[PDB]
């Protein structure tokens, strides 16, 4: 009921025609479904909109790319806003505010949150159209349900994104590996070792792309391991091994993590 899972992570948002209280209806254009859910922030915005000005909206295509996710360290929530229209003739000073709430589980009716429940945090926006938000989230509220509704204020005009329901834990994006070393085990195997973050409450599966790459012999192999070290049987002498790792949730779908540094090892 009024809850749509994000499947898949790639979605298209389009606003089409049917001040302080100008409401625009935007919907997600999926391959097989068309869902139009309005945010609960404003419910009494039933105000008439002149059709004459709608033609102006025909000349401006409301296409924006905003990516909000939770980092793998479970410390900061990263929201990136980038404008595809890189025009230097107009540098609009826009402010992005992150409105988030963490309601508790109540067994006495599903009460609707009132106005002002969402916390207002002013992000630090740089001069090159980049805004960084640092929201201190306690570890005790990580297992709760988080609902977000992006709000953009520009010249007295308010734009509200459609409500989305998703668990932030399904898109773990850990820090890039550091202190990782490659060596040859005395038993005759290659160890690539890195120090995984200890703040993750569950084991994380890691897939590494490797391929024996000789002058003629080519052999690309892939395996998924969760330990801090990888065991490969009967490493081949005189071969080049490249290591590149990306993150993904063990259970169900997920979002690929950052592209780590690919490292090359050449055996004699």
């Amino acid at each position: 009921n009024l809850s749509y899972p994000i499947t898949p992570w790639r979605f298209k948002l389009s606003c089409m025609p049917p001040l302080s209280k100008t409401t625009f209806h935007c919907c997600f254009r999926s391959e097989q479904d068309r869902n139009c859910s309005l945010c609960a922030d404003n419910i009494e915005g039933k105000t008439f909109v002149s059709t004459v000005n709608s033609l102006v909206f025909q000349q401006i295509d409301a296409n924006w790319n905003i990516q909000c996710w939770l980092k793998g360290d479970l410390k900061l929530f990263i929201c990136y806003v980038e404008s595809l229209f890189k025009n230097l003739f107009r540098n609009y000073n826009y402010k992005v505010h992150l409105l988030y709430v963490l309601p508790e589980v109540l067994e006495d009716s599903p009460l609707v949150p009132q106005k002002g429940s969402f916390q207002m945090v002013h992000c630090n926006c740089s001069v090159h159209e980049c805004c960084e938000c640092l929201v201190p989230v306690p570890t005790a509220k990580l297992n709760d349900t988080l609902l977000m509704c992006l709000k953009i204020t520009s010249g007295g005009v308010i734009f509200q994104s459609p409500l989305m329901s998703v668990q932030p834990i399904n898109m773990v994006k850990p820090d890039p590996p550091l202190g990782l070393h490659m060596e040859i085990t005395d038993d005759g195997n290659l160890k690539i070792s890195w120090s995984s973050p200890p703040l993750v409450p569950f084991p994380l599966q890691y897939q590494v792309k490797y391929s024996e790459n000789s002058t003629t012999v080519i052999r690309e192999a892939d395996k998924i391991v969760s330990a801090t070290s990888l065991l490969v049987d009967s490493i081949l002498p005189g071969s080049s091994y490249e290591v590149q790792v990306r993150g993904k949730r063990l259970d169900g779908p997920g979002i690929w993590s950052d592209w780590s540094t690919p490292r090359v090892f050449t055996t004699q």
